[PDB]
């Protein structure tokens, strides 16, 4: 045991494991979208640097937990980080909605494991969802649904001067 | 009863001021340490200025306890402090040793303080509780391990040497 | 065909995409060696943030592939980033011998992509190569077995007082 | 032979000179692009001021052939500088079209120069047409290729409002 662990469970350990590679995991897949929003034929720089900014938010989400798990005397330990689920992400609308899908895949797994934590009495843990990741969370899906709702507006994904003015007004 | 008191149990009341009480403890030991750090037989100043620093941060949690029961209209309660377990520390390994030891039991009386909250279903004390301790404490848990660590690492008891490096370059 | 596409060979393209997860795999590595130097029962601080900033100098050079691939009308396509050989890194000295490895890794796949470049007739790719990775490989294989000959004067991996040393010294 | 002239083929001072005039006709076609947008039943002002700028760029290219060929000990020889293909552009799209056209046949100038300074084993005019046209070239059929993306997003040639709405945000 380590000499610093106190109140937390492997239970808990685990799935800090398992929620990191879940941030890793949405890191990756939003590489791939900046990458597609770069291709000469695409062509949406600002939609691309959103989705590389995103990228690095994940990545940073991902270390928090690493650093968190080291906090309670809990072992990192990483799997693979699997690729994402498509290769080309379609247009600015279809991106968008696989975002606000990825999105809420995070937060489920995110208040998930409050519960868990809950279950097992852990206050701190709990705390640190709280302060650390459950309003950004719902702050992240609010903007993306606030962009589908807009992209919709603007004739997504028929209208491409639409899509245009997205990238030129909005992002 | 108090004008202000509002969702208050008495038994949350009774339990701030036995974790008051508890603080002051904490305080008064890590003053201990920091006296003899400083004698001349032992003369490690930045070991004695580190343990002065955690007497005066536990004092001030004490601080925070008797403002928070005021707050809710609970009423101040003091008894004895009492005198630290040990008159002498050893050596920096075994007052580190002493200190997180100490630090997990503030640590757990604070855990049941919020599992008393919980039952009572007062989510201001769990708020202040998470927001104003838990998480120092969990830092302040990690940092007197890493030191640990570090000081089985340069030879401690035995190694002298060892024991200057650390009041050098760690503290 | 990419409409920007000229002189870039099928071959490079894959090439290109091969090396972009390479470069993820050695991001991921040394972010496993961060995690296990920042261990309450490692606690070497200053070894894990030079890991922590290996592991984004090697993102952003996995960044920089993609970047590459698109303005030269390739196209990005991703894998899964392989989970690091270890779970648990040893000591320093055992982590900077895998880091060396590791770089000289990279190294050789760098070096064979600028061979494939070169029997394509590609001086765009070549010129991309040299002037943005191969001198930054060298300096970086330089630096890790300067600090390999100083953890073995220091006596790494027995002498525990020399590691340390070299935390607070060297890095 | 000049007192300077070291490892300089005669060959490559030659095609040298081609390549200066080159540069030289790009310029000028860019020149007439320029007052195309210009006119008044043109009067896309930005677009015009993106070629002006591109034809300022060519020339400079060519006159640093000019200050390599002295370096070298070549000796400069100018021809005509042949009128642009067109003397009028269509509009944005078929102007940004010829644009994407007249880079490639550069950058293939470009290229061939370089294979035939790797085949005189020449390191100096290889580096130097990696360091200083070869980069700038991807970059600029890149911009290029993105805009011709854009631009028949936007519905050119049949699109009035999506070509003004590119004048106004894109350049
Ligand atoms: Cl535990
Ligand atoms: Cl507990
Ligand atoms: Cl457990
Ligand atoms: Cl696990
Ligand atoms: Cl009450
Ligand atoms: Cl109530
Ligand atoms: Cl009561
Ligand atoms: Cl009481
Ligand atoms: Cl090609
Ligand atoms: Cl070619
Ligand atoms: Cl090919
Ligand atoms: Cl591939
Ligand atoms: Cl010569
Ligand atoms: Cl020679
Ligand atoms: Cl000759
Ligand atoms: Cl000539
Ligand atoms: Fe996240
Ligand atoms: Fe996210
Ligand atoms: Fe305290
Ligand atoms: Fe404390
Ligand atoms: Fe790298
Ligand atoms: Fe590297
Ligand atoms: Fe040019
Ligand atoms: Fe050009
Ligand atoms: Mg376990
Ligand atoms: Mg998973
Ligand atoms: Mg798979
Ligand atoms: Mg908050
Ligand atoms: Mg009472
Ligand atoms: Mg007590
Ligand atoms: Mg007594
Ligand atoms: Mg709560
Ligand atoms: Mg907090
Ligand atoms: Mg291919
Ligand atoms: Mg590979
Ligand atoms: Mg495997
Ligand atoms: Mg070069
Ligand atoms: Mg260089
Ligand atoms: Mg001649
Ligand atoms: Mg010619
Ligand atoms: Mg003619
Ligand atoms: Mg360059």
């Amino acid at each position: 045991v380590s000499q610093v662990r106190q109140n937390y469970h492997s239970d808990c350990e685990a799935a800090v494991n398992r929620m990191l590679n879940l941030e890793l995991y949405a890191s990756y897949t939003y590489s791939s979208m900046y990458a597609f929003f770069d291709r000469d034929d695409v062509a949406l720089h600002n939609v691309a640097e959103f989705f590389k900014e995103h990228s690095h938010e994940e990545r940073e989400h991902a270390e928090k937990f690493m650093k968190y798990q080291n906090k309670r005397g809990g072992r990192v330990v990483l799997q693979d980080i699997k690729k994402p689920e498509r290769d080309e992400w379609g247009n600015t609308l279809e991106a968008m909605q696989a975002a606000l899908q990825l999105e809420k895949t995070v937060n489920q797994a995110l208040l998930d494991l409050h519960k868990l934590a809950t279950d097992k009495v852990d206050p701190h843990l709990c705390d640190f969802l709280e302060s650390e990741y459950l309003e950004e969370q719902v702050k992240d899906i609010k903007r993306i649904g606030d962009f589908i709702t807009n992209l919709k507006r603007l004739g997504l994904p028929e209208n491409g001067m639409g899509e245009y003015l997205f990238d030129k007004h909005s992002v």
